[PDB]
């Protein structure tokens, strides 16, 4: 009990984390809650923004968690890959082309991939008839029955399997995926609050 | 059947996430022959793109040279775990991205009421992220009423935000050129959104 408290107390100081949008909304809060419980003496600083923003501000952070590609001159730990699903009301299989497509703001390489897939699979020109700034707005539009969309798996929690059909997105019989990486200077692992965070996040 | 054609709507972020979807669902059901086009972005972005839309719905101020119908005012609440009422100053404040006048008002309130310098120890790009951080017990925040649905009254305490005994409010307006009301799909939308 003395040594348990000793270790808990021991890990302290500050950790600054930069995290991309989707994971920041869905998984980070849970991780941070667990991290505060296990390591109450460390002060957290967090930014959640687009991958591009976080990568631009890399000097602000001990650790970055981003969707896209590895960051050069840093260690990169692969956390997971995400598949993507075309989602539409189950009751409406046939006339999917007539429903508005809901587009959320994201990396332009990603959007152009989605557009391509739409062209080739609905055999009709892609048009974002509903365009939104925030992913949760996209999800709310979907859930309320207003349209169809494509979401990565991480955003698909609490979407009724009873109400909606899910079609895995593939381009030239290759699943559209995005990888998420945790990136840091390896020497930052000598800080115990950072080492602790990195192993906790990687264990999810 | 009669009411048809296209309507293009621009809407600010919070209402776009929270109320617009419901309105659009009702509007599709009542007027199935009209094709909707929608953009949800920040107030500034929607106002900048005003020529793209028949109707704008935004939080902030009226738009000049357009008709403006006041939809509702929002109060704002400081929200923290009941579980930690005492040491609120120690918890991280969660800031969502918003216009700088609003943030400066939040900062000022924090200074004068927690008697400690405001610092956004958790800053997030999207309001739903702020709400998720709050709900998971990570910190404290200030939300406008419209974003407060499904926050447990059992788990959290709510303190109305006031500056010099004046409630911090934001108004939401629907704005359009009055001549757009001659389009029945637009007239229909405007009266639905205003009644909701
Ligand atoms: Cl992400
Ligand atoms: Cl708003």
């Amino acid at each position: 009990f003395d040594k348990m408290q000793a270790h808990i107390g021991e890990v302290n100081g500050t950790i600054s984390i930069g995290c991309s949008s989707l994971i920041g909304q869905t998984l980070l809060p849970e991780v941070l809650s667990l991290y505060n419980a296990q390591f109450p003496n460390v002060e957290i600083q967090v930014q959640v923004g687009s991958t591009e923003q976080i990568k631009a501000n890399h000097r602000d952070y001990h650790v970055m968690i981003t969707r896209g590609n590895k960051v050069m001159n840093l260690a990169n730990t692969h956390l997971f890959n995400d598949d993507h699903y075309f989602i539409f009301p189950k009751n409406r299989r046939d006339d999917v082309t007539k429903l508005p497509f809901i587009e959320f703001q994201a990396d332009p390489i990603y959007i152009n991939q989605i557009k391509q897939w739409y062209n080739d699979n609905l055999e009709q020109d892609y048009h974002a008839t509903i365009t939104v700034d925030q992913v949760a707005t996209c999800k709310e539009m979907l859930i309320s029955g207003v349209g169809v969309t494509i979401l990565p798996e991480i955003m698909m929690k609490n979407i009724s399997k009873e109400q909606f059909e899910f079609e895995k997105v593939e381009i030239d019989n290759e699943p559209l995926i995005r990888s998420t990486f945790m990136s840091y200077d390896p020497s930052m692992l000598q800080l115990p609050q950072v080492d602790s965070f990195v192993n906790l996040m990687a264990s999810f």
